[PDB]
C-alpha cells in the first residue's frame, strides 16, 4: 500500500503556502500565525504547546506544587525547540503510518478522511453554507489568506502535558459534535511521551500498587484519540454528562468516580458493556432523528454560499458522508440498516481493544483503572520503534513476550518522569 504520509516533512523546511505554512485558527484573537504541516488530505499538523484552542489555557508554565493534581506532569520548554518539533512531526508521522498500515486503521482514517464536518452554517433553511470553525486560514505566497476546510488537527499538548481524566478532552463547538454535523478535531498530543500500566488486572485496577512496568504503546495512544475524532466529525459522540457512576471497582466507587460513556465506548471490550442498554438504544434512535434532519436540509436545499463548488458536488459529499438513499426524484432519506452499519462501524468496530489486538501489542485490559507512570521516549530512530513493530522489533531480544514495551528490559528506551501510584487519596 502507498503511504498515509507522502511527503517526509523537516521542520525547518521552506513554507510554501500549500503543505508547509503559517496559518491562523478561526476564534483566537490576533494570533501570530503558526508553522503548519499538511500530513494528508484534510489532515494538518501543528507542532506547537496548545496555547490557542481554549482561552482559558495560554500559560505552560507549572501551578504552586500545592495546586498541581497528582496524575499531572508540566514541563513549559516542551517542544520550544527546531529539534524537537522535528523529531515531534517524524514521530506523529510515523505513528499514522503504523495505524494505516493495519487494516482497521485504515478503515479508521478513511472515515475520518471522508466525515466532512456538515454545511449546516447558513441562517435560512434552503441555502447551504460552510460553518466557519471548520476551516484554518492558510498564509499564500502573496501574503493573502485563503479559507481552507479540514477535519483534523494534531497539535502539542498545553501546560499539563498528559491531558484530562475520565470524561472530555476534543471539546465541544456547542452540539456540532452531538447533533450529526460534525465538526473540525483538534487533537492534544505527543509522541515523545507514554505511560506506564501494570500487566496483572488486580494490580493494575488497584490505585495502591504497581510503578508501571510496561509502556503504552503511543500509536494505540494515538488511535484512541483518533476514535474519538471519528464519533465527533460524524456528530455522534456521547454528551459527557452521561456517565457510569463505577460501582464495578471498588476503589472508584469509595471516591465517587465517574467515567463517561463516550470513553467506555471508545475502549470497547468488557468496559462498553457498561454502556446500559436501555441509555445506549436512546442514543442511537436520537442519532438516526438528527441524520433525518440532515437528509432534510439537504432535501430543502435551493442555493449554496461561499465556494466555486456545485450544490450537487456537495449535496453528494454529505450522501457519501452518511450513507443515504437517494430515490427517483431525487429525494434523500436516511436507510436503517445503512444507519447501523454506519453507527457500529464507528462505534463498536474503531476501538482501543480492538486496535490492541492488530498492534499485537500489551495494553490496559480496561479503561477503568489507574494510571502508573509517565515516561520519556523517542520513537523517530528505526533502532527504537518501527512503523510494523512499534518497540518489539523483530531479530532482537525484545520481539517477544512484549519485551519492548518492558521498560525494565528495554530501559535505555524509557525515561520515568514522575510516579503516579501512591498519589491517588486512598
Ligand atoms: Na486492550
Ligand atoms: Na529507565
Ligand atoms: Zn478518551
Amino acid at each position: 500500500h502507498m503511504p498515509f504520509v507522502n511527503k517526509q516533512f523537516n521542520y525547518k523546511d521552506p513554507v510554501n503556502g500549500v503543505d508547509i505554512a503559517y496559518i491562523k485558527i478561526p476564534n483566537a484573537g490576533q494570533m501570530q500565525p503558526v508553522k503548519a504541516f499538511k500530513i494528508h488530505n484534510k489532515i494538518w499538523v501543528i507542532p506547537e504547546r496548545d496555547t490557542f484552542t481554549n482561552p482559558e489555557e495560554g500559560d505552560l508554565n507549572p501551578p504552586p506544587e500545592a495546586k498541581q493534581v497528582p496524575v499531572s506532569y508540566y514541563d513549559s520548554t516542551y517542544l520550544s525547540t527546531d529539534n524537537e518539533k522535528d523529531n515531534y512531526l517524524k514521530g506523529v508521522t510515523k505513528l499514522f503510518e503504523r495505524i494505516y498500515s493495519t487494516d482497521l486503521g485504515r478503515m479508521l482514517l478513511t472515515s475520518i478522511v471522508r466525515g466532512i464536518p456538515f454545511w449546516g452554517g447558513s441562517t435560512i433553511d434552503t441555502e447551504l453554507k460552510v460553518i466557519d470553525t471548520n476551516s484554518i486560514n492558510v498564509i499564500q505566497p502573496d501574503g493573502s489568506y485563503r479559507s481552507e476546510e479540514l477535519n483534523l488537527v494534531i497539535i502539542g499538548p498545553s501546560a499539563d502535558i498528559i491531558q484530562f481524566e475520565c470524561k472530555s478532552f476534543g471539546h465541544e463547538v456547542l452540539n456540532l459534535t452531538r447533533n450529526g454535523y460534525g465538526s473540525t478535531q483538534y487533537i492534544r498530543f505527543s509522541p515523545d511521551f507514554t505511560f506506564g500500566f501494570e500487566e496483572s488486572l488486580e494490580v493494575d485496577t488497584n490505585p495502591l500498587l504497581g510503578a508501571g512496568k510496561f509502556a503504552t504503546d503511543p500509536a494505540v495512544t494515538l488511535a484512541h484519540e483518533l476514535i474519538h475524532a471519528g464519533h465527533r466529525l460524524y456528530g455522534i459522540a456521547i454528551n459527557p454528562n452521561r456517565v457510569f457512576k463505577v460501582n464495578t471497582n471498588a476503589y472508584y466507587e469509595m471516591s465517587g468516580l465517574e467515567v463517561s460513556f463516550e470513553e467506555l465506548r471508545t475502549f470497547g471490550g468488557h468496559d462498553a458493556k457498561f454502556i446500559d442498554s436501555l441509555q445506549e438504544n436512546e442514543f442511537r434512535l436520537y442519532y438516526y432523528n438528527k441524520f433525518k434532519d440532515i437528509a432534510s436540509t439537504l432535501n430543502k436545499a435551493k442555493s449554496i454560499v461561499g465556494t466555486t463548488a456545485s450544490l450537487q458536488y456537495m449535496k453528494n459529499v454529505f450522501k457519501e458522508k452518511y450513507l443515504l438513499s437517494e430515490d427517483t426524484s431525487g429525494k434523500f432519506s436516511v436507510d436503517k440498516l445503512k444507519f447501523d452499519k454506519l453507527y457500529k462501524m464507528l462505534t463498536e468496530i474503531y476501538t482501543e481493544d480492538n486496535f490492541v489486538k492488530f498492534f499485537k501489542v500489551l495494553n490496559r485490559k480496561t479503561y477503568l483503572n489507574f494510571d502508573k507512570a509517565v515516561f520519556k521516549i523517542n520513537i523517530v530512530p528505526k533502532v527504537n520503534y518501527t512503523i510494523y513493530d512499534g518497540f518489539n522489533l523483530r531479530n532482537t531480544n525484545l520481539a517477544a513476550n512484549f519485551n519492548g514495551q518492558n521498560t525494565e528490559i528495554n530501559n535505555m528506551n524509557f525515561t520515568k518522569l514522575k510516579n503516579f501510584t501512591g498519589l491517588f487519596e486512598f
